[PDB]
């Protein structure tokens, strides 16, 4: 019943490599409050790491995991069937975006949806490679660890991750990435690596999550949609971060104005229960035979039910124009903040997917993660729950949920200011 | 709101990829009865793939997990850690065997376990190839669907799966293949293949599940963990499916004589909730270094608390005992059934782990997979919901709840009968 | 000036990963005699590993060489062609077994054949898997140590060779392997690892070479031919050693009843000169686009006309019928030996292609590697060259030239037979 | 006789594959001149593709073959070793850079060398992967056609190539990459694909041959051989074009004030007889056990006198000096030419490495693949061989032998001269 007492326990029951961040055990929480086993009170901004946009425990969809549970919790959809999958694939099929027919796929993980997109890929196009780009993050099976282009610590000390998944560049001019660098790395592949004939999809995030909250322009999307186009290849645009409505759309490639073949989506879709998919155009989807997709939990009944519900809340609650006033307003904030703080290099983000980066003594070529680790520390002793991102470790991102109340906008932006404050001498 | 509606919307929504085993939707259910949409009432002899043993919706269980919704769902443990993951991790590395200290790492479903327990097994052995067995299966990510003994349907279709993992026999003297066979076929890797200084691991089902419920005996075990400690090589039993008590014990190892340096769990361990995990040797399990284990979901709190459950309830009611004689009494039921049909050439199974095999004129030679898939759809008929395995698709297996009636015990064995008996006529 | 001071000098300039089977330094050499920089002469039972069908320096062949020394050694033919390269590819077309029209490549060694024939059946069947078998010997090279069925010392110590190479059994009653246990194994591949239609190639030498000259019979070859029809494999038949007159015929399939797509050929086939090639089915061959076969040295202009005279002398010398009368005396005097040795439990071979195989007392479980090792020194210390091979390195192997007296067979056999005996005192 | 007759023949007999650059027959060639089967002369500045450097059949060269030919011309030296090869090894251990023990190990083909190169460093660092560059090109075996950094023709319509082989950027300001892109790309692969640890080699031409002729700097290549240095990487310097001699260096890692621990050597070191071999570090060449390296033909005894005579006429006719006075009278005659001629955009190449890059209207960005392709043709219409390369085809380059003689150098300039002006016209 206290948390270092809690953290002993821990240190001698699971392995060391299962990093904790934050050295505090939750006990019971509720939209953005989260409170310890001593009975401290938090402010999430990290949502469980975007799992959480309509919040701890909202309402409405715990009140629909109740009722599902009076029925049924588990058949394994592939032996029986059960309504919540097949409404929620109905509906992912109306929500993704794209102007043909789509299927839905529902496992459980986001790993897994990834594993799954490319999968069907494959099987579509009947060609084995991919493409993945620098710095981003796919999860933590291995072949989604090859596609994720970070290998410390993700896959540190394990030996080479499977081979045949080649690496573009992620355009980023904050770093002097430029979108035409980004699209001629892609070029470079088929010439040097892999030809078009052998890359069965090119897996993007619309907005890299664990890689630093950079997002691509609707130019450089467009771009990256005309090349796949030529070459038949299956643009998968992985939302398990982006998705159900962090960036002030349900789907952050709504605003690139181009629809990918495969989305993968999972996190926020269930609001805390443990669900994910892919959706993706029908014929491709229906290119694996028969007993060629599945899994034992997958499209869990609970969690089916709690997604419905997520996507019910959104559209009654309005939630994409909240993210979207939350998001200008974290940003006021924070550029208010960087006026008297130099570190703070950037203040970016879509809709409520926010993020700032900080560089020692604002040289855009010195990551400041120190200052970075120090801000998160600084915030959980004020209790504000943070976290960072970027293979650098110097970007600062907030995922708190879209149903915070105003007063806690305030409030989070006021210790975040504070933090910054006192980092000084 | 009838099963061909839904099946007719189904064809509209979701991939032909995820096979449909029964072409019924499920509304509720209790123990070890299912009602479908229709009101029609099925007896449940598959128990969602093993995932039941404490039956459906358990009433310990889901007042558990009633409990755990009014505190939380999900914060993500490496994030904000809570105490039902550690309590969980705690007790596993007590239950698992192996007279050493342990470490638990919770994921959430058995193909992330297995991906994990390699990941694990490498680091801790600095090498990078891994052996499986034939008719194995371990999962349907891109490397779990290497190790899978299958490819079709798996993997058909999507081109070659990751490279590096090499195939042994399993042993199965009635399809003549001899423990002398099995060993040899690891030799055979070594001397063709990969050099034990290679492989990092080992991975084999202590009984095989969707290969046919084909189980290890104590010697051939005890043969490969001395060759696996002559080598260095990490021994890691899938218990995903034989695990959570189907054998008569907690974990089928524990009838070997020796303990496994990994051993993988999910499905029953949780009674119809996602979550899976990966117990093993304290050395072993802390090799990777933090930040290399993870996963968003990994340990949902509520799947945590479903299992602490679980796991009371099998020694609250005695489910060890019980799948002792559960076993007992199917098989001699089975046996007397097959007095009358030459067709079934074998019965066998630890605990309650039970199947029999179908052969053309009891010919070993001819496995009988028509005839299989007849009483798999006569009991569908007469609303019995039956699973058939096995790579020739002629061994019909039995995965009922441990929780079965003493009604339903003489009900499925008497359904399947006249299946037999019918299908005869 | 002393073989022992050469070997002194060899430790210093060249690594020790060449082994040195004796460690002499020849300096010229006749037909099937050799003579050591200190003047000493031994019969050369070895042949240069099968190079020397027609023996050192066949005069013939000699003077062709001189001839084409006068005119040019190296135009790069891809670049500038020349004549000699033409003609042998119209002659091997030919000669090579299939009654069909077949077009050749010429490359420079057999691994390099080896590698040329899998890249032209996986453009041919666009299909990236290949299957070898257990023993088997097929080069150097990356791929080529994958497809070789032996990791020590081969490929040890350098981690794993490339994927999506599988293994079959080699068919070898003599050590309890069924040719339905081979074709099974093939079988278990398509089921466990690679499904048929990525399998490009099966690639197998008529008679195993390093592998302990084991020979496939006309029932088997004729099994797997049919399996390669049935799937749109390529049958790859890798005659580097067995080829160029070994086995009593040009090519060994030609003693199968069968025609395989591809067929390698390299070693003997220009009399001690730097040349390989693949001749195979014309529409296969012509599968690779232009530009995608090649090679700088390939196809010499010296070396083709060596192979073109080895080519001539084989018809003018009758040394196809000189290797079987070769190969009945060598067994005729191998047996009488057995007769007082009970070591050696086996006497066998196609042709000339002969060897017998040693067991620790006649116990075929027991391979006798010590005495193998023995008899080679032993010989060498008689003036008389051998070879061992075998996975356990207890076969001994005779490629003596076939082009040897008379006499020179009874002075092998004898000084055989003396080792054996004064092994035994 | 007649080139089109056969060529006819060509067509028939052998696959498409193996392109043909001149369809021109060779009959008989002598320094640099080669005359074809029609008795036309050429003057050669292909030279075999950089095989020739002392001309077609040096006197010398020949003499010492024909005095080996006398003698033997094949044992297989890993069974009966000969002087030749030792003593080529002696002085390949002392000429190669690298101020350090060295041993040599000697195979046939440049494919195999950086094959074996790969082998021995994958040995020695006891990791996996390597890094290769763009534009690259080191053999046509599966693993180096991974290396090589095209895909198109060379490995095209296959199928993806051995993986595990990343790629970085070889510096080239003329087309926009700069020494820091060219190293900030090896750090990426570093923290995206493949960590330090799991490199063993990272493989580089100091002067790409196939890729262009595109040298390294001095300054580039010391920051390579730091960053090697600080990761145990092993740098494998592939000189099998720029070697013996070319460059006005035996080799030209001479020229960039550091020393590679591998380095891969064949085409001109024979003189047009087929050899080829790997000199570096002597720990890093033991580091592979005895078995483990080998070759049939490798070091064959007519190749190894033919490369020993080789390097005493580059001593005793001054060739390294005469590459330098030729490679500056050609890039004056090419400069001279580039002034009428603005598609001539540069003139580049160190010692006798000589290019020039044609580009549309002097359009850096527009490569003049046609115009490169008509100057070809025209050249040999008028009785002069040349090669184009680069990754555009737009680049011709000149190799011819370094024994040309004044007359000669000015006619194959005049006779480039006029394919421009004719090209024009
Ligand atoms: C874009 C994206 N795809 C895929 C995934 C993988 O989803 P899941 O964690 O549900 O497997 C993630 C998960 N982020 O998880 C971080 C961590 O474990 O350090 C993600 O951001
Ligand atoms: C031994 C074993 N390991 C691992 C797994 C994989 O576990 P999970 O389904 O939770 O990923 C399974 C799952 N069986 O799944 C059947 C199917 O989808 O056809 C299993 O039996
Ligand atoms: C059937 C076969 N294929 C292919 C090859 C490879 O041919 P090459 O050595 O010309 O590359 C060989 C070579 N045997 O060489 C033995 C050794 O080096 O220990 C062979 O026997
Ligand atoms: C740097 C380098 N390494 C390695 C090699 C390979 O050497 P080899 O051709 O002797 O195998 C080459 C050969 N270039 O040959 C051209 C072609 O066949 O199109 C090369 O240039």
């Amino acid at each position: 019943n206290s948390n270092k007492e809690l953290m002993q326990r821990r240190s001698q029951a699971i392995p060391r490599g299962v990093g904790q961040i934050h050295p505090i055990f939750a006990d019971r929480a509720e939209n953005c409050r989260v409170w310890d086993v001593e009975g401290r009170e938090y402010l999430d901004f990290a949502g469980g790491i975007a799992v959480l946009n309509t919040g701890h425990l909202h309402p409405k969809v715990v009140a629909a995991v109740e009722a599902q549970l009076k029925k049924l919790s588990h058949t394994c959809f592939q032996v029986l069937a059960y309504e919540p999958y097949l409404e929620l694939c109905e509906i992912m099929n109306q929500k993704v975006p794209g102007d043909f027919a789509k299927k839905t796929l529902l496992v459980t993980t986001g790993s897994e949806a990834v594993e799954n997109a490319v999968k069907i890929a494959r099987a579509a196009t009947k060609r084995s490679g991919t493409i993945a780009f620098s710095g981003a993050y796919h999860g933590r099976t291995h072949y989604t660890l090859a596609l994720t282009g970070k290998v410390n610590p993700y896959s540190a000390g394990m030996g080479l991750m499977p081979g045949h998944v080649y690496r573009a560049l992620y355009p980023c001019p904050l770093h002097g990435i430029s979108e035409d660098d980004a699209i001629a790395s892609i070029h470079r592949i088929f010439k040097n690596d892999a030809a078009p004939e052998d890359i069965a999809a090119i897996v993007i995030e619309p907005v890299q999550g664990e890689g630093g909250f950079y997002a691509s322009s609707p130019a450089f999307m467009q771009r990256l949609r005309a090349l796949c186009d030529e070459h038949g290849i299956m643009l998968i645009a992985d939302e398990v971060q982006s998705g159900a409505g962090r960036t002030g759309t349900l789907f952050a490639m709504e605003q690139m104005g181009v629809a990918p073949d495969l989305t993968t989506f999972a996190k926020s879709i269930a609001g805390g229960f443990p669900l994910a998919g892919v959706t993706g155009r029908a014929e491709v989807m229906d290119a694996v035979a028969p007993g060629g997709l599945g899994g034992t939990y997958a499209g869990n009944p609970i969690a089916c039910v709690a997604a419905l519900e997520v996507l019910k809340v959104f559209e009654q609650e309005n939630l994409l124009q909240k993210a979207n006033d939350l998001g200008q307003k974290l940003k006021d904030g924070l550029l208010a903040i960087a006026e008297k703080h130099p570190e703070i290099g950037d203040v970016r983000g879509l809709g409520a997917m926010i993020a700032i980066e900080l560089f020692e003594d604002g040289d855009h070529n010195k990551p400041d993660a120190k200052l970075t680790a120090e801000i998160v520390a600084r915030a959980r002793d004020k209790g504000l729950i943070l976290l960072s991102c970027g293979p650098y470790y110097n970007v600062l991102r907030i995922l708190v949920p879209l149903t915070i109340e105003d007063a806690q906008i305030r409030q989070g932006l006021e210790i975040i200011s504070q933090c910054f404050d006192e980092a000084k001498q």
